[PDB]
């Protein structure tokens, strides 16, 4: 049959792409080829339009079958071709050892870090639930979407997709349909080695739909037919467990060397002789193949055509709604909006920058509906929810409505992280936050990478950021933690000092599409500067104090720029002038033009930078670095500051030093380097 | 009775401790308070030799709740008395907000960050099976020890505990018995926001036995006899559900608020009096209460003494295995152990440091037989096993047996660092590895970082290192890793260049007791160098080739330093005089004195870093660095490396301009600095 021909097709041409690489994985690709063309069948997609709204989603999870997606995409006719699978796993191709979604049309988001895909699919329909329930009328079916996602044994074991399939049942996400690749076999050999837990058992402890398919390597009738089943279940995500052999086909299938490495050439022989294709041919593509998913896409395509109407039906029904709608399509925040958050003078009072977080929240959230966010067990401290907001929440739980704005995480950093990239991926100009402790944004460090490597703006509201926190110690106090993601490409870490910066650092975080945001924001009260600004604080770096004849320039960040400006009072004393320089974010720093950088981190004087964690990072921007390289203590904060010398003395003490260690040297700028 | 006495002294020490702090977390304490007293009566332990080997372990995962743990120590005269509790959560007391083991006496680990600390009683009981394994024999019951924790709802949603959990089930560890806390209430509210599970199924579905108790708030009998369950069921882990009030006796009892944060006067002045205490007094301790706790005390340290008899009789009977024992247990390693290191010379083949590390682990395995290690699902890719071992796993499987000495983690690295943790804690002289990929050491940050923190001697052998990796691309090439683990305190991390690196690198991670290693390892081959050696590599950092009229030095770790070398040879053709330096541990360097540190990075000679990654960091070894601040590539890996430019040439290049950049300054070494 046609169906039966076009699984043979995926399969050989995810084989023969491993095969001209001479590297990559086939046998996943080969399990999942029937289960791929059924569940491609029932999608609602444009290969022409990649952005529609109401699209379905495929996420892969298993992320190292991505030979099989490629198939995919090609054998649709997506801006992807059979030369590029020819490339595949080649320098600077289309198609590259893992999928990327910057680089690879019809890749929703980045996998390979096993677990994620799964918990971005939890994203991915967390945020059509929302988008549907804010724009649906009746007669209006704006959102209607499905969330369909591969995964296996490896993403199973993952903690990240306990947290988010927990997360997920109890959201009672319906739109949401998993097929679990239950092939018994992982790197290690089988998984009776590791993993021999009754999976299905735990997906119905969490709330999850099950159906079984017990040969998913020939029975795409029932792999539909679960799908059809999985959509009648309105109020609970689905797993379809897809009994499959790794490798289906191969002389070598069901073992763990048909995971990983190239199938031998005698294999392939074999392989495309049973099926009825020229063993000496490869990237066959029959045209019987292209002729039946052309008439899919057709369909697809008239769906969508009858969509656009809908959507201009919509627009003079709800004239509001529509507009508001249209807005976010386009990628355009209302107009504006800025005007919306909050400015300080320094004759205000001192506040922790965890609540100007909650302020700003407050102001802007109503005035931009495409921010929702939430926080991982910790709104009460975090601060993350705005006053009269509602959660979301299924209705029938009456705790919420997917119209809602506010996410109970629960205690998921890394599945929060995830499905904020999930949330991103889905589009319509979603802006979403998740909010923990700072030091612990590393348990979410998987996802957050990921964020930057597929340019989500995505927000980490990430309070109680240093010491500062004072008496749960040390386990809580960040010392290497924005050493780290400051080293990760693509990561605006800011860390504001006081009002004005805190506003600098949501509009960034808000007007970006392509760079996620982590806010550091203090547990204890900061004052409000002289010389702050939204305007200079978006630079990234400014002068706050200009001292024409300074003998030295303190940079600082967060805390610790309200320390500098003290110190600066006891140097005067000592007759040295310091200049204060505010550095709320490297990145857009960086990012300024080099005679705006060198405005503010001049050439002719040192340089000592303050901040209250590692000094990694710090001599892009100093000559010296006052920091702290050990873990933290239990105690009253500022007892804490005490102890480890960062007080107004401590931090002229060591800018004296640094003024007698540079007499008689010629300094220049730290800016300056040798290529 | 002196039973009830007993829990409300515990209860109520627990709140004084919160009130005299004005800071920590009474709630779930309270509730609590009945099962540890029950746990507590059964455990064996000496308060005066907190080492013995023998003794049953408890972990509090739910670490917050601390001021319980302190005062259950005080109560049975550990080293901490009421002046501790006096002083909890004050600068430098030995009662801080999250308990550390380094810090205070009878906490095995260090808790606090959720998740962690049922993992690390996972490890423990994992520790004690394989020893039991190896040292018992008829009539010698040397290991007999169970493991008890406590955990809360937070712990349960955190992934890692997930991962823990499904592992420990499979490895049917039935000398572990957990308890829930059952109390419905985590920071943001109820649990029913978002946390619906059936926790109970879930744990079911991972092979767990279940004891439910549904009066915890009074019901020790049924406590004490769930312990008695729990130990009759020898091939399963047992999840005890107790079912209890979080805040049970205060006004505030089952509410969020009475979580984290201290409760009112009045409230304290009710539950004395309800308890028959008095209200004017605080942190009481009933002499009934002490006595019947000594009573309990008096009868473990006779059961410790018949053990030392035991272990002196052992010890005539088998003396082989006796004098192991001995040995281990006074924290020694073999005599001359090291001899055992693989040795090279540059007249030696070129060969991959993940192999290197392979032959390392074959020759010292069967020569200390405390090493014990594993694979996060990667054991035919990090090359982790030893050829000949026998994996740990119940025999009931057939696949293994509890003397194993080989753990098949699953996909599951936080976990796995977290179980290492325990492994260590459990004592013995435990030295145990886990493998992974470097990029993916990332999703264990949260116990890689309490690794340093509790000064645990663990060991991840962390392949794929960088771009090398070739055709899995951006996904799975580090760039942000090694500046992360290097910027937290108490990290050694390794990147060994060659053979001999590799043997000193494994010296370091076995002689270890306090410093958790990360070993840095290529995929792709590297020479042997001219002018290494262990001795030179145990310096953490050591001058390769000496250059005494050099124009700059090259300072590079593992796959960097050969391409230094080669550029020293392109630079030469130039007429530029090289010196390189190999740098395989920062950490290990730094502790050198001042004069070994000065001359490898001299005074007046420019210094150049090269490595395949982050920057950051290495202005502390150098003037200019080339490094790698962006994302990698998909593609053979020869061509990343000449796509950025890391080859002799472009090495050289830069080499030339910082020698140029330099002249007619005045160079001082990058270890100087002006405080
Ligand atoms: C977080 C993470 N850890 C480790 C790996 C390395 N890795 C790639 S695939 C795989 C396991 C393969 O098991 P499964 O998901 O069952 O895939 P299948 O063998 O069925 O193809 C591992 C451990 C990874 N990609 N991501
Ligand atoms: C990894 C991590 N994330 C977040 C926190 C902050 N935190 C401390 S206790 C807690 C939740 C309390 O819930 P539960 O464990 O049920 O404790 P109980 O309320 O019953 O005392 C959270 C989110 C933490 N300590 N560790
Ligand atoms: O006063 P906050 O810092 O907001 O919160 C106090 C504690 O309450 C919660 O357990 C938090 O995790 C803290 O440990
Ligand atoms: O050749 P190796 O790098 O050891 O392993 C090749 C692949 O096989 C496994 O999926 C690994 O995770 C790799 O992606
Ligand atoms: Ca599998
Ligand atoms: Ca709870």
């Amino acid at each position: 049959s046609v169906d039966q021909k076009a699984i043979s097709t995926i399969r050989l041409l995810a084989v023969d792409a491993v095969a001209a690489a001479n590297s990559g994985h086939p046998g996943a690709p080969l399990g999942l080829a029937p289960a791929a063309h059924a569940v491609f069948k029932k999608m609602r997609f444009n290969p022409k339009d990649t952005k529609w709204i109401n699209r379905d989603r495929f996420v892969l999870s298993n992320g190292h079958a991505c030979a099989l997606l490629y198939s995919m995409l090609v054998l649709y006719g997506y801006d992807l071709t059979v030369e590029d699978l020819k490339k595949f796993r080649q320098l600077g191709s289309k198609t590259p050892g893992h999928p990327e979604n910057t680089d690879v049309p019809g890749a929703e988001v980045t996998t390979g870090p096993l677990g994620q895909g799964i918990c971005n699919g939890v994203g991915i329909a967390l945020a059509q639930a929302q988008f549907a329930a804010t724009y649906n009328k009746p007669d209006f079916p704006i959102s209607d979407s499905y969330t369909y996602v591969f995964l296996g044994d490896g993403c199973l074991m993952e903690g990240v997709s306990s947290e988010a399939s927990s997360l997920a049942g109890h959201l009672q996400l319906g739109n949401l349909i998993a097929f679990w690749d239950d092939n018994k076999i992982s790197i290690d050999g089988s998984t009776e080695v590791a993993f021999t837990e009754d999976v299905i058992a735990r997906y119905k402890s969490y709330g999850w739909h099950i159906v079984e398919v017990s040969d998913a390597d020939t029975d795409i009738t029932a792999i539909a037919a679960a799908i059809d089943e999985a959509k009648k279940v309105t109020n609970k995500p689905t797993l379809v467990r897809l009994t499959t052999t790794i490798g289906f086909g191969s002389l070598a299938q069901g073992t763990h060397g048909v995971h990983g490495a190239p199938l031998k050439a005698d294999d392939i022989k074999q392989l495309k002789t049973k099926w009825g294709f020229n063993p000496e041919e490869s990237f066959a593509v029959p045209a019987e193949v292209t002729a039946s998913y052309n008439e899919h896409v057709a369909e697809n395509q008239k769906i969508q055509q009858q969509w656009n109407e809908l959507f201009a039906a919509y627009k003079q029904k709800y004239p509001e709604l529509g507009a508001e709608l249209q807005r976010r399509l386009d990628g355009k925040l209302p107009e504006n909006w800025d005007k919306a958050l909050p400015v300080y003078t320094p004759a205000d009072a001192a506040v922790a920058t965890r609540k100007l977080s909650e302020i700003v929240l407050s102001k802007i959230i109503p005035e931009v509906p495409e921010i929702i966010g939430g926080s991982a067990d910790l709104t009460p401290s975090n601060l993350t929810k705005a006053k009269g907001t509602v959660d979301f929440q299924p209705a029938a739980t009456g705790l919420g409505d997917y119209s809602g704005r506010y996410i109970r995480y629960g205690v998921r950093e890394h599945a929060m992280g995830a499905i904020m990239n999930g949330i991103a991926a889905f589009g319509a100009n979603y802006k979403n936050y998740g909010g923990t402790f700072l030091n612990f944004v590393s348990y979410a460090a998987g996802a957050v990478r990921l964020s930057a490597l597929s340019e989500f703006p995505i927000t980490w509201v990430a309070t109680h950021d240093s010491i500062g926190l004072g008496e749960d110690g040390p386990t809580h106090q960040p010392i290497e933690t924005l050493a780290h993601f400051r080293a990760t490409p693509n990561i605006s870490v800011w860390r504001p000092a006081d009002g004005n910066e805190t506003s600098a650092a949501y509009k960034s975080a808000i007007e970006s599409t392509h760079t996620p945001h982590i806010l550091a924001l203090t547990r204890q009260n900061l004052p409000q500067l002289e010389g702050s600004s939204i305007e200079k604080a978006s630079k990234g770096g400014y002068t706050l104090v200009q001292q024409d004849k300074a003998d030295i320039i303190i940079v600082a960040t967060g805390s610790e720029v309200s320390l500098a400006v003290d110190a600066l009072k006891v140097l005067e004393g000592q007759g040295i002038k310091a200049g204060v320089v505010s550095l709320p974010d490297q990145l857009t720093f960086d990012k300024q033009s080099e005679e705006y950088k060198l405005s503010v981190l001049p050439d002719g004087v040192p340089i000592l930078s303050v901040e209250v964690m590692s000094t990694f990072g710090w001599s892009k921007y100093s000559h010296q670095q006052f920091g702290l390289n050990r873990f933290g203590a239990s105690g009253k904060a500022p007892e804490i500051f005490k102890l480890f010398e960062f007080t107004p003395e401590g931090v002229a003490e060591r800018a004296a030093k640094t003024v007698a260690f540079y007499k008689g040297k010629d300094v220049v700028s730290p800016l300056r380097s040798a290529f």
